[PDB]
C-alpha cells in the first residue's frame, strides 16, 4: 500500500504570535494537495502567504505531520489521529508563534 | 486518507488461451508505478504486450481489480489481486484467456 493522509481543504487557524508583542491573530488555511504534493495557501488580515516547499512524515506514536516552507521562513503542524485539528509553530527570520489548525 | 495498492515490480504469468486450442503459454509482466498512474508490460517468447490506459479500482468483497486496454507489438485484460499483493488472477480479450499471475 501507498497510503497518504487527506489534509486537503480549509482549515481555521487560531495564531499565537509569542514574538515581539504579538497578539492571537487569526487566518483561514487552503491545503491544495494532489498525493504527495501539497501547497499551502494562508489569507489572514496582513495579506497572505505562499508555501514554497513541503514535505509530510509519519512519526509512530507521533501521528502525521506537515513541514513546509513559506514566503509571505518555516512551519509545521502535527495533526491527531483522526485528521480533525493539528498544532504547530512558525518562525519568520525574527518573529515566531504556535498556530492552531482546525478543519471545516 | 489517501491509499493504493503497491503493484509494482515483475510479476510471473502463466497464461492459457481459452479458446479453441491453444496451451498453457508463460510470460513476465513490469508493472510501473506512480500512485494510481500504472502502466502494464507483458513479454513473452512469441510477442510483447504493452498497455495503454490503466485504472485500479477496489470492490467490497472482491479487493483490488486491475484493468487496462493495451496493444501486442487494442485488447483488454484485467486482474484481482488477492492475498496481500502476491498473486493475482485475470483474463484478457482480443484469442482469450486467463492469466494466473504471481509477485517475484
Amino acid at each position: 500500500f501507498l497510503c497518504v493522509p487527506n489534509l486537503e481543504g480549509r482549515w481555521h487557524v487560531d495564531g499565537h504570535t509569542r514574538s515581539e508583542g504579538g497578539n492571537t491573530w487569526e487566518g483561514e488555511l487552503k491545503i491544495v494537495q494532489t498525493w504527495d504534493k501539497v501547497r499551502i495557501h494562508l489569507k489572514t488580515k496582513a495579506s497572505h502567504s505562499d508555501s514554497v516547499t513541503a514535505s509530510i512524515i509519519y512519526d509512530k506514536g507521533i501521528g502525521y505531520q506537515l513541514l513546509y516552507n513559506y514566503r509571505n521562513g518555516f512551519a509545521e503542524f502535527r495533526f491527531d489521529a483522526d485528521l480533525k485539528s493539528a498544532e504547530g509553530h512558525y518562525f519568520n527570520g525574527a518573529t515566531y508563534g504556535t498556530m492552531t489548525i482546525t478543519r471545516i
